[PDB]
């Protein structure tokens, strides 16, 4: 569910998920598709392509158990589209933290930039 | 500091400020700019213009005294910017809770509205 991706983004990058990916660039955050802008942007393409192969559970809401053990996501879940899910979101907030660098605050102000094309999955 | 105007606006509005309010209308949550919706996201743009006038002193960062007196909010915080800073933090939330008559779940959904012009402060 969101309460564990934002968890485990938060777990990998240290940054607070709700203020740094509700929205950012064209792809992180509800609304929103379009060309990644940069490395972060896609990250969360790369998270959304990631929720659209998965059946049987619904990435937003439901629950799924990892562990952080020795400080790095562990999808201890045996379902077999919640261990997916749950993989899913560990991508994403490792994605998201290995890209930190280059995180752009400016990229959360949607009305300062436009939105190519989505990328394709 | 976030971390007490998330309180505060907690405080006054009893809602949860990351569901209600990291993203609602133009002008709630970061990045979020336009001509306010409802009074609501007019209580966010107030709240930035009122960051706005601050000179001294770091809205997000900066932690700052504050109590919770007889159900309302006290800014003890005897440093002036601060003071100001937890003003502006109480100003909102005060804003927020009274603006709750009105508030529009709709707003939450950036694709769902536009954004006009930011006015000015």
């Amino acid at each position: 569910s969101l309460i564990e991706l934002t968890k485990m983004v938060f777990q990998e990058t240290g940054k607070n998920p709700v203020t740094y990916y509700t929205l950012y660039g064209c792809n992180c955050g509800v609304g929103r598709r379009g060309k990644p802008k940069d490395a972060t942007d896609r990250c969360c393409f790369v998270h959304r392509c990631c929720y659209k192969k998965l059946t049987g559970c619904d990435p937003k809401k439901d629950r799924y158990s990892y562990s952080w053990e020795n400080k790095a996501i562990v999808c201890g879940e045996k379902n077999p589209c919640l261990k997916e899910l749950c993989e899913c979101d560990k991508a994403v907030a490792i994605c998201l933290r290995k890209n930190l660098g280059t995180y752009d605050k400016n990229y959360r102000f949607t009305m300062k930039f436009l939105c190519d094309k989505p990328e394709k999955c």
